[PDB]
């Protein structure tokens, strides 16, 4: 009985009794994954070296690996006939599909998350949240401007040892492996539950300086209990999609908390932090600013940025009360 | 012209007036490195899912990614027919090569190293150091106790958002990304040296309690720069190769020193430190225990471990100082 996405969401589809526009964009959101792996994974890189002649063009100008998967997603999409409006990390404004390719869905995504790994092969990955046609007015950058709770699926793709694709819908969160052998993701977690209590910490210490007092308490907790329990350990990639999927599968808590430089934190509420967040709460987890849910926050930019603190639903609940002690 | 690492190795063999079992051992190590990274990368898994039933197995036996990697690392390197001593993280006592296929190198490696990772799908990777047996005994475990300065060649693979191999050899470092559609690992940088200052530090903060003065001097120092620069960035993967990778390639410091239950360090010497010591400073850096260089312990025991700092000649010297000053 093995289950690849495409039966799961063909499937899901029909028990939801959907006319089949939903089920198409996640199967083209699952082609523009595979397509984004594939060159991720850098293959084709000798022609680029010139294997077949024509090596003098090295200055580089030809599709940087960012705005390639941001061609192929926005592609894809469009080609779904599912989607009116796109939201993308890498354009200034909310993309307006074409009234010929036009559907109910509004997709906010980062199409290759953890740019500052790129370079050194770290892993990277790609981040979506799919929302309904709320209005039924004019499609606009404002249909994008939902809080999270309105979310219809959201997940992530991880470009990792192994490609991975983890989908958050209503009923829950289902991980599926990439064989890229044959193209096909497999299922091979099913409505995934983070535990309760972790023993792992995520965060970018370097920016202790710059910390508010109940994330210096939190982080001092850590390393020296009072209880004089086990230190947690310490994890921090470097990019979101990857500490973030740790954090769903080990447990622990991942923090991106405001601090006095970046006074409204440093992710994108509406394609990084509102997917996640999505993902841990359909899992049994925490999504929190530290003084509120972040899919109960109202967007008012489509490139506004967020704190954010996320995981275990027990070390989450215990650095929000050390928030609440601080006043 | 393009360069394959087969045509390197093979080159650089020639110029070397090498008899040619040095080049074989070498061109070995890369189909063995081929062969992980396509397992690491889940190719075939659909199999392991059943999707053409349950036939193809006639009993339960199936080997985790890491028995798998050691028996492809001990294969392929034996069939070269160019080694006499083996030294794996997963075997208790070195592997003496059978007298039919021995040849004079001695291999000490980490077939898959970042088992901690593996789970999550963080970056892992392969690491090897390689000995010219010095002795007309016997072959035996002692001909693996060399200090690191007796390497003839040394590196690493980096199975993360793509794959690649890092060769270290008496003129340098040169760095091999792999195309996984022909099989060719492709000269991407020539002679790599890293920078001299690097601003970026990787350590487990969660040991904090365990530290000696001056790690925790120093890690305050780039938390709150006396000089009042812009602090370092913190990154830490998890997985050695992933994280000493970063290093090279950007610069800055990666440190394993001793703790609690490691007070001698966690990282083994032989097939963990020496190998990233070696890169480290054919590449210009440093590599350290903190009280000297980590290439000129004389080991005693094949799995001893050792406490290592590294990375970027004038972050190291800084803690180096520090060190120091305290004595
Ligand atoms: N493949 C699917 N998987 C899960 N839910 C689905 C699927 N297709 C449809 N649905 C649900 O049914 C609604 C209407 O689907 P549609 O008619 O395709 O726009 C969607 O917004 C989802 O809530
Ligand atoms: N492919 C090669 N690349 C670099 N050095 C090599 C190579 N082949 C041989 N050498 C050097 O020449 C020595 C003798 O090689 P061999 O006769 O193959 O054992 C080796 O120990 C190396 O120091
Ligand atoms: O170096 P910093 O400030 O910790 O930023 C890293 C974060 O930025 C991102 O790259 C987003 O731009 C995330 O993937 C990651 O969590
Ligand atoms: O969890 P810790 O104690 O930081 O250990 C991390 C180290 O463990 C290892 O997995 C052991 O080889 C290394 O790859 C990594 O650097
Ligand atoms: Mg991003
Ligand atoms: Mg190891
Ligand atoms: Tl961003
Ligand atoms: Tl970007
Ligand atoms: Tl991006
Ligand atoms: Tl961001
Ligand atoms: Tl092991
Ligand atoms: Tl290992
Ligand atoms: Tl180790
Ligand atoms: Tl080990």
């Amino acid at each position: 009985n093995i289950v690849t996405l495409t039966r799961f969401v063909m499937e899901e589809g029909r028990k939801a009794r959907g006319t089949g526009e939903m089920t198409q964009l996640l199967n083209s959101l699952c082609t523009a994954v595979k397509a984004i792996s594939t060159a991720v994974r850098k293959a084709g890189i000798a022609h680029l070296y010139g294997i077949a002649g024509s090596t003098n063009v090295t200055g580089d100008q030809v599709k940087k690996l960012d705005v390639l998967s941001n061609d192929l997603v926005i592609n894809v999409l469009k080609s779904s006939f599912a989607t009116c409006v796109l939201v993308s990390e890498e354009d200034k404004n909310a993309i307006i599909v074409e009234p010929e390719k036009r559907g109910k869905y509004v997709v906010c995504f980062d199409p290759l998350d953890g740019s500052s790994n790129i370079d050194c092969l770290v892993s990277i990955g790609t981040i979506f949240g799919i929302y309904r046609k709320n209005s039924t007015d004019e499609p606009s950058e404002k249909d994008a401007l939902q809080p999270g709770r309105n979310l219809v699926a959201a997940g992530y793709a991880l470009y990792g040892s192994a490609t991975m694709l983890v989908l958050a819908m209503v009923n829950g969160v289902n991980c599926f492996m990439l064989d890229p052998a044959i193209g096909e993701f497999i299922l091979v977690d099913r409505d995934v539950k983070i535990k309760k209590k972790g023993s792992i910490y995520s965060i970018n210490e370097g920016y202790a300086k710059e910390f508010d007092p109940a994330i210096t308490e939190y982080i001092q907790r850590k390393k020296f209990p009072p209880d004089n329990s086990a230190p947690y350990g310490a994890r921090y990639v470097g990019s979101m999609v990857a500490d973030v999927h740790r954090t769903l599968v080990y447990g622990g808590i991942f923090m991106y908390p405001a601090n006095k430089k970046s006074p409204k934190g440093k992710l994108r509420l509406l394609y990084e932090c509102n997917p996640m967040a999505y993902v841990m709460e359909k899992a049994g987890g925490l999504a929190t600013t530290g003084k509120e849910a972040v899919l109960d926050i109202v967007p008012t930019d489509i490139h506004q940025r967020a704190p954010i603190i996320l995981g275990s639903p027990e070390d989450v609940t215990e650095l929000l009360e050390i928030y609440q002690k601080h006043a």
